[PDB]
């Protein structure tokens, strides 16, 4: 399924993922596309910070869901 | 009536609502469209945070009004 990630600068990125994909895997996909190291990235969905040891399905993230990316 | 919700990434969503719709109901509509759980969403209008137990009419939100969505 496709998901969207918005940046602090107003950019939107589209990613192809599976509900069984891990958050760490998602961060890795972002690194590949934007060059941002996973340790400097924070992912938020519906006001909650997503953990690297959990999956998309655990957060009930559905197709065309939009995640927010924060930089540290 | 139609309303607009802007995201932190610069995306604009259009929703169909009634003045008697509750904010919780509006959040639920956003969840359906974006996959963001209501507990992770914060809605702001004219600088004020909207509560889940109040309605759109209570905030005098009129047709073509634009709300801002914040993620926690």
């Amino acid at each position: 399924m496709q998901i969207f990630v918005k940046t602090l600068t107003g950019k939107t990125i589209t990613l192809e993922v599976e509900p069984s994909d891990t958050i760490e895997n998602v961060k890795a996909k972002i690194q590949d596309k934007e060059g941002i190291p996973p340790d400097q990235q924070r992912l938020i969905f519906a006001g909650k910070q997503l953990e690297d040891g959990r999956t998309l399905s655990d957060y009930n993230i559905q197709k065309e869901s939009t995640l927010h990316l924060v930089l540290r």
